[PDB]
């Protein structure tokens, strides 16, 4: 028949053939990312290269056709999806100069071991190690040494190979007429031409900034509050009313908060509800963490989870004879397996990854059933914010008290919901603001706007004005401080996950609502409640096939991602807090600094 007719038998044979393809390039890329090897390397690099070439040749297939034949919108997005140039627009050598960068930097990041000289010979890792000092250890010099040498030992590697980094990308995003490769990242959350519902990505950038600015008022509160429990516990080294070093705050880069509960606890008379202790005298594996998160999907209605991912998932850590990547990450692997790759302890934050991993893999499963293109969540906002749904259903103390994990007779008052949300504030309401200015600061370096060697001055400026973090020890230009994180240096989106807390919060009112919960949010735990789970079914089933203002509004009701959730959240801590912080001074100064004196 007409072209069109011809497109559809192209996708047809086209989603046939990249199933194929595609499960091949996912087995290798996860064979090497857990039996790390230099044939892996190959492997990877060789499969991923082919299902490139091949998925570039459709793509010029398909720019044979264009657009205005389309009369079907999913078949419009399917097209679109397959209408790039791609990044294989890039010259042969030029990519291959990239994927070098790129895998270099992967390799020295997940491998590079640390031998600092102030412990004049101190060589580790990064999984347990660096990263348990960062969050057991309250002692000034330790974690100086800690985060000084991850900083010069490792940043200082990864400095011409991010600025290398950097140029290829940003050359190469503008070949795929793009402004910089944050363009790149922005407009991956494009939704374009559907009757109202569209979204451009500068106003995706004026709604993150929007939404931080309306945020910044309870960081700034909870900053002041950790900030002075950090200055009764290091009486000499937090100076009176300015920022605290980059050490302190219970995290390598300072991304997480929640270990500094184990100082910053407001309460600490009562029966701890992080429950760490009570996992290990229960005695408590990785495999019953994730069969219970199997059973709390399974009542909120999902069903149960394949044979194939309890025989084929890496549930814990390989061990120290091959060196894994351990950043806890779910995979799909096509024609019906799934994995999570966990390195998994026995803690709150791995449970509620865990938690994270399943929902993942639920959403995964889902739209299965899809076709190729559409084979993929609606974004990677809404794929986080699934995980985080579950991982807050679970945190609640009568979930806890369900499975009897916590003492079927403990009472819950004020001091315990002001401890549950004190230890999510610090988890989020840290992680939000080191998002945000982090992206910031990889945004307006991909477009230009710092000069090279500038790059190190204007970052740490940013964070003494954005997160509130300074450093205790210069840092020149030659420096590369940001690769540090693994985001950074794996080439990731890391407003990804701001999106992923707004989104969050906004599907877990709807779905409270939904599931007619009576009481404050903060205690709603959507477990049992059949229906809500086939509400959420529907949303992440629904998949790619339709763009993710109209699955956010099939939720909540909103075109957009909206802070009121959030904020009605932690309003009893917002109470709090203020009424805590009443006689200090809530705030820094920009050119105030332990060190930049």
């Amino acid at each position: 028949s007409t072209i069109e007719e011809q497109a559809k038998t192209f996708l047809d044979k086209f989603n046939h053939e990249a199933e194929d393809l595609f499960y091949q390039s996912s087995l290798a890329s996860w064979n090497y990312n857990t039996n790390i090897t230099e044939e892996n390397v190959q492997n990877m690099n060789n499969a991923g290269d082919k299902w490139s070439a091949f998925l570039k040749e459709q793509s010029t297939l398909a720019q044979m056709y264009p657009l205005q034949e389309i009369q079907n919108l999913t078949v419009k997005l399917q097209l679109q999806a397959l209408q790039q140039n791609g990044s294989s627009v890039l010259s042969e050598d030029k990519s291959k100069r990239l994927n070098t960068i790129l895998n270099t930097m992967s390799t020295i990041y997940s491998t590079g071991k640390v031998c600092n000289p102030d412990n004049p010979q101190e060589c580790l890792l990064l999984e347990p190690g660096l990263n348990e000092i960062m969050a057991n250890s309250l002692d000034y010099n330790e974690r100086l040494w800690a985060w000084e040498s991850w900083r010069s030992e490792v940043g200082k590697q990864l400095r011409p190979l991010y600025e290398e980094y950097v140029v290829l990308k940003n050359e190469m995003a503008r070949a795929n007429h793009y402004e910089d490769y944050g363009d790149y990242w922005r407009g991956d959350y494009e939704v374009n031409g559907v009757d109202g519902y569209d979204y451009s990505r500068g106003q995706l950038i004026e709604d993150v900034e929007h939404t931080f600015e309306e945020i910044k008022p309870l960081y700034e509160h909870l900053h002041a509050y950790v900030r002075a429990k950090l200055m009764n516990a290091y009486p000499s080294y937090i100076s009176p009313i300015g920022c605290l070093p980059a050490h302190l705050l219970g995290d390598m880069w300072g991304r997480f908060w929640t270990n500094l509960y184990s100082l910053t606890v407001p309460f600490g008379q009562k029966p701890n509800i992080d429950v760490t202790d009570a996992m290990v005298d229960q005695a408590w594996d990785a495999q019953r963490i994730f069969k219970e998160a199997e059973k709390f999907f399974v009542s909120v209605g999902l069903p149960n989870m394949t044979q194939g991912f309890w025989e084929n998932s890496m549930l814990t850590d390989p061990g120290n004879v091959q060196k894994a990547v351990c950043h806890p990450t779910a995979w799909d692997l096509g024609k019906g397996d799934f994995r999570i790759l966990m390195c998994t302890k026995v803690t709150m934050d791995d449970f509620l990854t865990a938690h994270h991993e399943m929902g993942h893999i639920q959403y995964d499963m889902a739209y299965a059933a899809q076709p190729f293109l559409l084979r993929n969540g609606a974004n990677e906002g809404f794929h986080e914010a699934v995980g985080e749904i579950m991982s807050l259903s679970a945190a609640t103390p009568k979930h806890l008290k369900s499975i009897g994990l916590l003492s079927p007779d403990f009472q819950e008052d004020n001091e315990t919901e002001i401890n549950f949300l004190l230890k999510q504030a610090l988890t989020i309401v840290g992680t939000l603001p080191f998002t945000y200015m982090l992206e910031k600061w990889r945004w307006m370096v991909f477009k230009g706007e710092i000069p090279k060697d500038q790059w190190m001055k204007k970052w740490w400026e940013m964070k003494r004005e954005i997160v509130g973090v300074v450093e205790p020890v210069p840092h020149d230009e030659t420096y590369c401080d940001p690769a540090s994180l693994f985001h950074v240096s794996n080439d990731y989106s890391f407003i990804r996950y701001y999106t992923r807390t707004l989104y969050q919060f906004q599907f877990q009112e709807a779905l409270c609502q939904a599931a007619k919960h009576e009481g404050p949010l903060h205690k709603c735990d959507i477990s049992n409640s059949t229906e809500a789970g086939q509400k959420l079914f529907n949303m992440l089933r629904l998949g790619k096939s339709e763009p993710w203002t109209l699955a956010l509004e099939n939720v909540v009701g909103a075109k957009n991602m909206n802070v009121r959730p959030l904020l009605n959240y932690f309003e009893p801590l917002f109470t709090w807090l203020k009424d805590q912080n009443k006689n200090s001074f809530v705030g820094w100064s920009t050119d105030w600094s332990p060190y930049a004196d």
